[PDB]
């Protein structure tokens, strides 16, 4: 099913985005059945696109709100930060226009447009290149005189408010995440937000928005998964590495290995720790087979992402010097090491969502998109102390789901800090990054 149980709305021109539709040639078709309530939320989200949305009486008529202190309301996102940083903000942030009632735009900065086909049947996403406010997005920050944060601090109704919800923000930012100030931005016509985070799983903690989670998502660590796939389609020329990379090295194996390498280290290395943890980790979960040394089967293709390329050298060395335990045929394969860029690290995302098991590296966002189109439960490999091979070198995740590495502490109720991590059981601190929390 090329609408994906509903998710997509058919009617879309086929020719300018061939990965929406001619994706499902591609991948399996996912488990996950987005319910009925996140299927009609879509398809009334897209009317209240069209109704609003840039260029229409209703977007002019609100544009001169700016000024003159309203059935339309907005969040504007801002082109801000790494790719898979920006990818998973923007799902947030849409995830928090549905809860909101308003439209989302998008500052299509320099690249945004090039990336990714319109999500949206009838309409574009993109804010408009006039939009008025546009000269201050570099500058906006914790500082601003119009930052949610900066007047709650300084005690001080508006026509538009900047909501600074970037890993750095402070303890006033942090109240968007309460019942009370979220009833006070309710009424703000215009909302610029700049954030680099996957803020979803504070949203469940508010009260309010948690009905509406449930009702959107049963199946509660679904939400990237059914809201990246909805929102996220690569252009025909991101698509096209795609499908000749899948086409050339991929397609002829009975199982997909995929591996996500990030190191975080200033020296491009290759190091031989992590290494040693991958096929460590490969191994020790029966992913990859062993090797022997002193000596009707399956093909297993093994793609391998990564900057530095002597990870998938080294595999691929093993795998060609030496046979295989159980017999299986392993071919592995690296697309690039960059030591066209961001629609290639694009494409490779993809990529990694299209293998039947990943693994991937701890922290890393280039991960989580990947996981989370692929509807795919990672083996994480841990972030590394002192260039010593963790050990246990991997283990399964909790669920799919991104993982919020900047999240608040507060309750709101009480005025107090308190562990957001131990309040219910969906809401767990993360695998590779214990601080953070993710929707289990
Ligand atoms: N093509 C490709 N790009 C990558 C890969 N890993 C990271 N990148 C990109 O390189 C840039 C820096 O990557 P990363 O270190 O993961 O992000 P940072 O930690 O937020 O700087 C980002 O724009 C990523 O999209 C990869 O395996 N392949």
């Amino acid at each position: 099913d090329k609408l994906l149980g509903g998710l997509l709305a058919s009617g879309f021109d086929e020719d300018s985005c061939l990965s929406r539709y001619q994706s499902v040639h591609y991948r399996k078709p996912s488990p996950y059945k987005p319910s009925s309530y996140l299927i009609s939320k879509l398809r009334n989200y897209e009317k209240l696109h069209k109704r609003c949305g840039p260029g229409t009486e209703s977007y002019k008529k609100a544009l001169k709100q700016l000024d003159q202190e309203g059935e339309c309301k907005y969040v504007v996102w801002i082109s801000f930060s790494g790719l898979g940083n920006r990818i998973l903000s923007l799902a947030s942030v849409f995830l928090y226009a549905l809860l909101t009632d308003r439209v989302l735009l998008v500052d299509r900065g320099k690249d945004m447009d090039d990336l990714f086909c319109e999500p949206f049947l009838g309409m574009s996403w993109l804010l408009p290149l006039d939009f008025p406010m546009t000269d201050q997005f570099d500058g906006l920050n914790q500082e601003s005189s119009r930052c949610y944060g900066y007047m709650v601090k300084n005690q001080v109704t508006l026509s538009h408010l900047y909501l600074h919800l970037v890993h750095d923000y402070g303890d006033h930012d942090k109240m968007f995440f309460c019942e009370g100030d979220q009833t006070f931005i309710g009424k703000v016509p215009w909302l610029i937000v700049k954030t680099d985070n996957y803020f979803v799983p504070s949203l469940w903690l508010i009260p309010g928005f948690d009905d509406e989670l449930n009702k959107l998502f049963p199946q509660k660590a679904t939400v990237f998964h059914h809201l990246g796939r909805y929102l996220f389609h690569p252009t025909n020329q991101v698509w096209g590495l795609v499908t000749r990379y899948y086409e050339a090295y991929l397609s002829h194996a009975d199982e997909k290995i995929g591996i996500q390498v990030k190191v975080f280290d200033e020296d491009p290395g290759p190091f031989q720790h992590v290494m040693d943890q991958i096929s460590s980790c490969t191994q020790k979960e029966k992913l990859l087979p062993e090797v022997d040394t002193l000596v009707t089967p399956k093909h297993k293709a093994v793609l391998v992402t990564s900057l530095n390329a002597g990870y998938a050298e080294n595999l691929k060395s093993m795998y060609w010097e030496y046979p295989t335990s159980t017999g299986e045929i392993i071919g592995v394969h690296q697309p690039s090491q960059e030591g066209m860029h961001n629609g290639k690290a694009l494409a490779e995302m993809y990529l990694l969502s299209l293998t039947d098991n990943l693994v991937t590296s701890a922290w890393s966002t280039f991960g989580y998109v990947a996981q989370g189109l692929g509807g795919l439960k990672p083996w994480i490999l841990y972030r590394p102390e002192n260039r010593t091979t963790p050990d246990p070198s991997c283990g399964r995740a909790m669920s799919m789901e991104p993982c919020f590495h900047s999240p608040p502490f507060y309750d709101c109720k009480a005025k107090t800090g308190i562990d957001t991590g131990t309040l219910v059981p969906h809401v767990r601190h993360c695998e590779d990054i214990s601080w953070g929390l993710k929707l289990v």
